[PDB]
């Protein structure tokens, strides 16, 4: 049961998975660091590619992504180290459309620019590495990622985790973006709802409520599969901006962590926080100060989490 999982204090690591990026020793050392953090799951993360929103062709695979040699290595390295790993493969558009608008003028045919072939096309993908997830005994398993545009075609996303279903027996989730976790309709073939809670610091309060509701409503646990902020000025009002013009700041980002762990109430339906994120090749903790990105190490953010994190395992 999902309902027995234990409260998640995760962070995601390794993304985009360039080809190669993973072999590497930096990609260890960071991997090292990263399970010193009271971390008890990460999630490896890495992007296919399309040329554009509206083709549906994905390149995956080496030379694109990291190979799957890649991938259980660092799952044996993560499962070597203690942590529980969520195996996370999604789609990028070489253009920098986010995935979330990806959009076919029509939406039957094989052969044709179709929802039909992307479907094709990212099943394909899908399972192929749900069987990845199986070999290398990842404990979970990500369907998809803030696929807002897709997320009307339930039929096909139906046909998608079926398939991922016969290929893998660990826990499956999806992973809607914020605002959209009342709106999807196949929460029911996934064992746990997830969601990419880029919610501003002001917002955490009056979003709680919603959360329950569609926890309780599904009859399904609720976690965070992406939370966090960039460490530069703003940014806590628009958490999913990865370009924000601005500063490096690092109170900011520990303004967004102590908002969330402020509002977020300790109920039984709410089942934790798979933090963004953490890179291949890590920093010195001494250059903290002068990074803008998302990842929490050696900054004050990472103290926030720390305290948080260690007073739920230590309970
Ligand atoms: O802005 C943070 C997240 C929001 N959810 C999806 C994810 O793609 C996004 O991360 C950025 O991802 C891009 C590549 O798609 C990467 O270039 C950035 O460095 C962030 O990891």
């Amino acid at each position: 049961s999902a309902f027995d999982l234990g409260f998640i204090r995760g962070m995601t690591f390794g993304f985009v998975g360039q080809h190669g990026t993973w072999g590497t020793d930096e990609a260890r050392a960071s991997m090292r660091a990263l399970a010193e953090q009271p971390f008890n799951w990460v999630t490896l993360a890495f992007a296919g590619l399309m040329e554009h929103p509206g083709d549906p062709a994905i390149a995956y695979g080496p030379p694109v992504t990291v190979s799957d040699d890649e991938i259980a290595s660092m799952a044996e390295l993560a499962h070597a180290l203690g942590l529980k790993v969520c195996l996370k493969p999604t789609v990028n558009c070489r253009d920098g459309t986010w995935r979330g608008e990806i959009r076919f003028e029509k939406e039957h045919g094989p052969d044709l620019e179709s929802w039909e072939a992307w479907f094709g096309s990212y099943s394909d993908m899908m399972a192929h590495y749900a069987h990845v997830a199986k070999r290398t005994g990842c404990e979970m398993f990500c369907v998809g990622c803030e696929m807002t545009t897709a997320e009307p075609h339930e039929a096909m996303w139906r046909e998608t985790i079926a398939r991922v279903r016969t290929e893998y027996d660990g826990l499956v989730t999806y992973n809607c973006n914020h605002g959209r976790e009342e709106h999807v309709r196949f929460w029911d073939a996934v064992d746990l709802i997830s969601s990419s809670a880029y919610y501003p610091i002001d917002r955490w309060r009056d979003r709680v409520p919603v959360l329950r509701e569609v926890a309780e409503a599904h009859e399904k646990p609720l976690f965070f599969m992406e939370v966090g902020c960039p460490s530069r000025s703003g940014s806590g009002a628009c958490p999913w901006d990865y370009r924000h013009p601005g500063a490096v700041c690092l109170d900011e980002q520990a303004r967004f962590y102590e908002a969330m762990f402020a509002a977020m109430p300790d109920e039984p339906w709410f089942k934790g926080y798979m933090l963004w994120e953490w890179p291949w090749k890590l920093y010195p903790r001494e250059a903290a100060s002068e990074d803008g990105s998302y990842c929490i190490y050696g900054k004050p953010a990472e103290d926030v989490v720390a305290r948080a994190f260690s007073a739920i395992a230590n309970r």
